[PDB]
């Protein structure tokens, strides 16, 4: 109640930190975007600002920014890899015109691993010829489609290549985005007329990866929803309509960040990410579609609703991707049962003890 408000106060981003970080990031990102347009493959590349900073749910410090370098790929033909619902091979239809991505084809399949290698290579060469600014590239991770930069040893920038398709969303999405009773059927229809994205994250094949696979991304839609999040079009535009939706997501993010920090050397929580609590939070929005169910005065209850839904997800080992219902973020394949039981026990103790990990 009063204690949660004091936590939200401490999580607020400093105006001075925002001013310095926003300037540093824009300078680096604008430069790379310019250099990439100069390569034959990446002529159409455009910027999408995404994740928690641009959703206004970043907590503590503005020290991690996300951007998509998107690229329209006309006449795309997707093939689902192995019923995984989220991972696809990219092929092309008949096209008289030369394909600008020819260099990355393996037979008829656009190689995610080749395209990412060149993307990463270009960015690497380019961040040397930045001289005015201190910028290094961190080592490639199999988990992330992103190239990660560190600016002035303090600010991380994740850049993901993203193919843009203006086609209908794949069939795996048909029962996703259950926003009809919250944001309206007409908004669901408008969002589903927007493009979708594919990022070069590869699917599991036995011991390793199917290195040519891409994964669906709806980061653009997640941002649209968080920054236009009410049943009322004037939600949070006036003092009579201040909801606690973003406050509840910030508190869930802080709960996980604090537990991950406390066990950062003991492995049990390494497989959990902020995307787990972001996804769970969108599900609680579907369950609680009225702005009256997110009144600022009910912060403690609204936060409890998010905590108990997340606990139910851990116990049942079910957390659907918000866009792709048959994609289980909490499957055995991804997170072993012992890790989920360990997180459940820490979160139960926090809920039973008024969240001492916040104090
Ligand atoms: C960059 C950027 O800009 N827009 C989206 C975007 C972007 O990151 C993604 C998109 N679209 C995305 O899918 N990222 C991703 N996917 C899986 C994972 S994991 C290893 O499966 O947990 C992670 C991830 C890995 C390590 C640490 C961490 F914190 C997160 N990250
Ligand atoms: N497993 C995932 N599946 C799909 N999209 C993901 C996944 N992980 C991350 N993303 C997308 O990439 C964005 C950036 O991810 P990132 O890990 O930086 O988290 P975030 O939402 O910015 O929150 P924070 O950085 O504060 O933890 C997410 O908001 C989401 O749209
Ligand atoms: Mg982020
Ligand atoms: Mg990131
Ligand atoms: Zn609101």
């Amino acid at each position: 109640a009063s204690k949660l408000r004091a936590v939200l106060e401490k999580l607020k981003l400093s105006r001075d930190d925002i001013s310095t970080a926003a300037g540093m990031v824009k300078g680096v990102v604008d430069h790379l975007l310019l250099r990439l347009k100069c390569d034959s493959a990446f002529r159409g590349v455009g910027l999408l600002n995404t994740g928690s900073y641009y959703e206004h749910v970043k907590i503590s410090a503005p020290n991690e920014f996300d951007v998509m370098f998107k690229l329209e790929v006309p006449r795309i033909q997707l093939e689902e890899y192995s019923n995984t619902r989220a991972y696809y091979f990219v092929k092309f239809k008949r096209n008289p015109k030369e394909n600008p991505l020819s260099q990355f084809l393996e037979g008829e399949i656009l190689s995610a691993s080749k395209m990412l290698s060149k993307f990463r290579k270009i960015i690497k060469e380019e961040i040397n010829d930045i001289k005015d600014t201190d910028v290094i590239m961190k080592r490639k991770r199999g988990g992330s489609p992103a190239v990660t930069l560190l600016i002035s040893e303090k600010i991380s920038v994740d850049i993901t290549l993203a193919l843009e398709s203006k086609s209908s969303w794949p069939a795996s999405t048909q029962e996703g985005l259950r926003i009809q009773n919250w944001l309206s059927a007409k908004v669901r229809k408008q969002l589903r007329l927007k493009p979708f994205y594919l990022v070069p994250k590869h699917a599991k094949e036995g011991n390793g990866f199917q290195e040519e696979t891409w994964r669906l991304s709806f980061s653009h839609i997640e941002k649209e929803i968080l920054n236009n999040h009410g049943k009322s079009k004037t939600c949070c535009e006036n003092k009579e309509e201040k909801c606690c939706r973003k406050d509840c997501l910030k508190l869930m993010k802080y709960l996980l960040e604090q537990l991950k920090e406390r066990f950062k050397d003991k492995k049990h929580l390494d497989k959990f990410s902020s995307y787990h609590v972001k996804t769970a939070f969108f599900h609680v929005c579907t369950q609680n579609p009225q702005d009256s169910q997110w009144d600022r005065k009910d912060l403690g209850l609204c936060f409890d609703n998010c905590v108990t839904y997340f606990l139910q997800c851990l116990r049942t080992e079910k957390l659907e991707n918000y866009f792709i219902p048959e994609f289980n973020l909490f499957s055995s394949n991804l997170i072993d049962k012992r890790s989920k039981e360990f997180l459940t026990k820490q979160i139960e103790y926090e809920r039973n003890n008024e969240f001492p990990v916040f104090d």
